[PDB]
């Protein structure tokens, strides 16, 4: 057992905030007067996630803090006040998010994902459900299960979905798809397309259209995201940089609109 391991004690669970799939997510207080997030639930399968999170630190990736390696097993990490980006965009505070905010958030996540590019790590689950928001419109990557050193198809790339080939380039696919919700106020992609329709449609060569009120600027970008050859797709250094400089070098004339 290692430095990351802690006594089951000094941590109680104040609240319960999730448990959609297998386990539980509460928000307690830790190690004195420290607020945390705890995940609960091959008892090891659950912790393959922090074995990964152990090796990664970035300010735009939710951070681990401790993990109770023994059952009842838990993973302690940094609490993010504003739930997950999905609920956030669909929900009440999402009404007043215009492009600037929406593009901003994007970059933070590109940025964390640029780092993931650095460490030769892959996330096979990039979707606004796996991004957590904080005070200040701070967004960080999460859901570190599924991640290894280098399966819904709306969010997933074809090579991977079909042949299991999961690059960072396949994470990149998911980023484009995610851009749309960011700009769709949380909508499920491929509206009215079912998981069979989506597969050869997407093979058919077919990409989503410009979300209403979007700038084609961001659409050629997503589009670049969905290129069929995984290796001509951009990267998170490129995306991150493109995203940050966007309203000065990209759309430096953008004017505010009703819904964006
Ligand atoms: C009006 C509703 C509201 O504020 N709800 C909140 C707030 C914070 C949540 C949160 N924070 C976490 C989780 C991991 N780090 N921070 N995490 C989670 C969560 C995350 C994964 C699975 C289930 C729940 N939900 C939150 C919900």
């Amino acid at each position: 057992k290692d430095a990351w391991e802690i006594p089951r004690e000094s941590l109680r669970l104040e609240v319960k905030l999730g448990q959609g799939c297998f386990g539980e997510v509460w928000m307690g207080t830790w190690n004195g007067t420290t607020r945390v997030a705890i995940k609960t639930l091959s008892p090891e399968a659950f912790l393959q996630e922090a074995q990964v999170m152990k090796k990664l630190r970035h300010e735009k990736l939710v951070q681990l803090y401790a993990v109770v390696s023994e059952e009842p097993i838990y993973i302690v990490m940094e609490y993010m006040s504003k739930g997950c980006l999905l609920d956030f965009l669909k929900g009440e505070m999402g009404k007043y998010l215009r492009l600037p905010q929406l593009v901003d958030m994007a970059a933070q996540i590109a940025s964390g994902m640029a780092y993931v590019e650095r460490m030769n790590y892959v996330h096979r689950d990039l979707r606004a459900a796996n991004i957590l928001v904080g005070e200040n419109l701070v967004c960080k990557v999460a859901d570190f299960g599924l991640a290894r050193l280098i399966f819904p198809i709306k969010w997933t790339a074809p090579e991977a979905a079909l042949y299991g080939r999961f690059t960072i380039k396949s994470d990149v696919w998911s980023f484009g798809i995610l851009l749309t919700e960011l700009t769709t106020k949380g909508r499920v992609p491929y509206p009215g397309m079912v998981n069979r329709e989506v597969l050869d449609q997407v093979e058919r060569g077919y990409r989503m259209p410009c979300p209403p009120e979007c700038p084609e600027s961001l659409h050629d970008l997503m589009c670049q995201c969905w290129r069929k050859d995984p290796e001509e797709r951009p990267t998170f250094e490129y995306l991150q940089a493109f995203l940050e400089d966007y309203f000065t070098s990209t759309e430096p004339q953008y004017q505010p609109g009703e819904n964006l």
